[PDB]
């Protein structure tokens, strides 16, 4: 079996169908529809996980025929047409659809029966074509040529896809987006916890619903933008606002603010924030900077949802405000009650304070960033199109001359993987609640949230001074002792491949030293998603004199960020040496293209 599909379905099948909480909230004949599966031969299953897996559309049957699933198909295709898994050409109506099932081919000969300027041009300008010509009824004529041409089709109903499709969301709230059907699932082995709930995050068979239909709708955005279809992305925006202004006065939503924020998360409202903080980004693609800040306004002027979310609220509520324009009279009145904010990081404070000092009050605070080094490299630029390396390999190549033989660039992954290592008993401890609800997760789902720390605070008090006041012979066994109980295998917040060998994972352990593995650990414990980012590109170190650098590499016109400034800061103060390594373009007569 060269695909996963079933393998994983299954899994999710049996991770989602353990929770009894769960499965409450499908009614008897969504149940009804699970039983079916289960019934299905192996090869129908095989069939219809596979159609289940890609982007909804009509498939022809040849297409089917040709990739080989069975040795006849008809009977596989009556078992799914019975079990009402599947539907024909029959119930195939919708021009646009049945254009979708056409071939290159295939359209430019509808194209020329039917007169269109371009035959040869491209499938989706011929379908926009064909959509437009289409108002004895001509619509009709076209509509029965193409599905002649189509021949027969079949579709998964929508019916029992949406049964199935909730199962695949409450297997991992949010943590493509179904591509867990593309990895060997059930090879994986996760790390042994004790699932603990104690409090719902849906409410009712309707709760999960609603956050359901939310999440493909800012699914569908965020791809969109990513595109580039910026005009395409606007009008959703506008249909959820229109919805929004109707639920955040539901009912289903009062219980929502009584949950912790990293159950708050899924939860519909946080969703519809998330939709409302990309539509801001929307308006600022199309210059439109006036109706960006009204919803700015909206976002910050509540605290329920996506608290994280604050600074870069605030920030851009300046900088349009700024140049984007009238009046300069309240973008102060914005960055002094941002600076307040206490949900606001390092970062964005600064970005707020660079910009209150651009000047004809003014108060407060003082925002100050120690200097870190900074060098400058050499290297040659390849054309755009026309031995051999990326950037950060280049730097590496430096320090390796340097003194440096040994380095990894792997950004934050390089310490969230000894964070992992070092703190495995306390990232997965038991007598939390709410943290650890089924079988398949990597990590606690607090892991990125004020309540983390304070949920272990003892342990990782205890454990965090451990580390600082050890000997480098403790921290390499402690790093061997997570290494072997997990086989260099179970899946989690250790990235397994980051090291070469458990071996050299222990020598940068023994040149960090306690102190200063504690204090990144610490602060990957008070802030993981935002340390993580925030840490540099490289760590390099000689392995004699046991002597290492923590380098940020920038290419040419890269600009060190507020963020990174402020955490290249942070390493220094905990006694880390801290390199911005410049790379300038620079010719080299002997290598072209
Ligand atoms: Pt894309």
């Amino acid at each position: 079996g060269h695909p996963y599909y079933l393998r994983s379905f299954l899994v999710v099948l049996k991770t989602v169908l353990e929770n009894e909480d769960d499965m409450l909230l499908f009614d008897e004949q969504e149940k009804g529809i699970v039983t079916k599966f289960y019934q299905l031969s192996a090869t129908g299953q095989k069939l219809y996980v596979r159609l289940f897996q890609r982007k909804l559309s009509w498939i022809k049957m040849t297409k089917l025929e040709y990739e080989e699933i069975a040795l006849d198909l008809t009977p596989v295709i009556e078992e799914l047409t019975n079990a009402g898994f599947l539907q024909t050409e029959s119930e195939l109506q919708e021009l646009s659809e049945v254009l979708e099932l056409l071939s290159a081919p295939e359209l430019k000969s509808l194209a020329k029966t039917f007169h269109l300027v371009n035959p040869n041009g491209q499938k989706q300008q011929l379908v926009d074509a064909f959509l437009k010509l289409a108002k004895p009824g001509i619509g009709a004529v076209i509509l029965k040529r193409a599905k002649a041409l189509a021949g027969q089709s079949v579709r998964i109903c929508k019916g029992p896809r949406a049964v199935f499709s909730r199962i695949l969301l409450l297997f991992s709230l949010t943590d493509q987006l179904s591509t867990v059907l593309l990895v060997n699932l059930g090879r994986m082995e996760f790390p042994s916890y004790t699932i603990n709930r104690k409090t719902h995050i849906f409410q009712d068979r309707d709760d999960l619903i609603r956050y359901a239909a939310a999440t493909h709708m800012l699914s569908d955005i965020s791809s969109a933008m990513a595109n580039g279809n910026w005009e395409e992305a606007k009008e959703l925006a506008q249909c959820a606002k229109r919805d929004w202004n109707r639920l955040k006065n539901h009912p289903s939503l009062r219980c929502h603010e009584d949950l912790p924020l990293f159950l708050r998360c899924f939860t519909v409202g946080w969703i519809y924030t998330r939709i409302l903080s990309r539509f801001v980004e929307i308006l600022q693609r199309l210059h439109m900077y006036e109706e960006a800040v009204r919803e700015l306004e909206s976002l910050l002027s509540q605290r329920i949802y996506c608290p994280d979310s604050r600074g870069r609220w605030w920030d851009r509520l300046a900088l349009n405000l700024h140049q984007h324009l009238k009046r300069l009279e309240p973008t102060i009145k914005c960055i002094t009650e941002g600076l307040a904010d206490p949900e606001v990081r390092t970062g964005h404070r600064l970005s707020l304070y660079q910009r209150a000092v651009r000047l004809r009050f003014q108060q407060l605070p003082e925002m100050a960033v120690q200097d870190v080094k900074h060098v400058t490299i050499t290297g040659r630029l390849c054309p755009q199109r026309g031995v051999l390396c990326s950037v950060e390999e280049l730097a590496l190549a430096h320090y390796r001359r340097s003194g440096f033989d040994q380095g990894i660039h792997g950004e934050g992954s390089t310490f969230s993987t000894l964070y992992g290592l070092l703190l495995w008993d306390i990232i997965f401890m038991d007598g939390i609640p709410d943290v650890f609800r089924n079988a398949c997760q990597a990590f606690p789902l607090d892991l990125c949230t004020d309540s983390f720390f304070t949920s272990r605070r003892p342990a990782l008090e205890a454990r965090l001074q451990l580390i600082h006041d050890a000997p480098e012979e403790s921290l390499r066994a402690w790093v061997a002792a997570t290494w072997h109980e997990q086989e260099g295998r179970v899946a989690s917040l250790v990235s397994w491949d980051r090291f070469t060998s458990l071996q050299q994972a222990q020598d940068l352990v023994s040149c960090l030293g306690g102190p200063v593995l504690s204090g990144v650990c610490r602060h990957l414990a008070a802030d993981f998603r935002h340390c993580r980012g925030g840490l540099p590109d490289l760590v390099v170190w000689n392995s004699q004199s046991r002597h290492f650098k923590l380098v940020e590499v920038k290419g040419p016109n890269d600009r060190l960020s507020h963020k990174q400034m402020i955490w290249l800061a942070e390493l220094q103060k905990l006694g880390a040496e801290v390199e911005v390594c410049h790379v300038v373009a620079v010719g080299g007569s002997e290598n072209l293209y």
